């Protein structure tokens, strides 16, 4: 499967994703990294790895739909099968999300549905949970969960220490989820729920 990664900044998890696709039995290849912001660290990561990049500036389009259509055109030109969001900070339009239904992944630094939105680590700490984690899910208008990994909150943790621990888990589950979807092992059913598929090819 041909994969695109959309970013807005540092491209958190991008290197983890790249590394996984270099592995022997990978079902995925990262073929393009697209940013809505020029000269961000994630682009440099991609470029240093020899992966094509594109910058699509939202300020050059009339509205959200026009902007997302420009992204989609690039995805079409590169024959992309699957999209991963790595710190993408714009809201994708309904039409874009619908087209990419069951083919676009995102990650969140909590065990959804807990701690939705920004600052999930601070939320976990303020709430006083002893268990948090990360969730990779398909993107919807939210979206069906593919994988989750629980991560302990330790006594004395700061936002930084908890964030680093959750990031190590993300480095593991984002590529694992990508491989599941790229291989066809995990697919979105016609009923809108996750389907674990037994593949014909052995």
């Amino acid at each position: 499967a041909r994969v695109a990664v959309l970013i807005s900044g540092t491209g958190s998890n991008l290197q983890a994703l790249i590394d996984s696709t270099r592995e022997p039995n990978s079902s995925a290849q990262i073929d393009i990294v697209i940013s809505n912001k020029a000269a961000v660290a994630g682009l440099d990561k991609a470029e240093r790895a020899g992966i094509p990049t594109r910058v699509i500036n939202h300020k050059l389009y009339k509205n959200r739909v026009e902007f997302d259509s420009a992204i989609d055109l690039v995805l079409e030109e590169f024959s992309i099968d699957i999209v991963c969001l790595a710190g993408f900070m714009r809201i994708l339009s309904g039409p874009f999300v619908q087209k990419w239904n069951g083919k676009m992944l995102n990650i969140h630094p909590s065990l959804l549905p807990s701690f939705k939105g920004s600052n999930a680590h601070e939320q976990a700490l303020e709430t006083g949970v002893t268990v948090t984690g990360c969730t990779v899910h398909f993107v919807a208008e939210a979206g069906q969960i593919i994988l989750q990994e629980a991560v302990p909150v330790k006594r004395g943790d700061t936002v930084a220490t908890l964030s680093e621990r959750v990031k190590l888990a993300e480095h593991k589950i984002f590529p694992a989820a990508l491989q599941l979807v790229a291989s066809g092992t995990v697919q979105l059913g016609e009923n809108g729920k996750i389907c674990w598929v037994k593949e014909e090819h052995h």
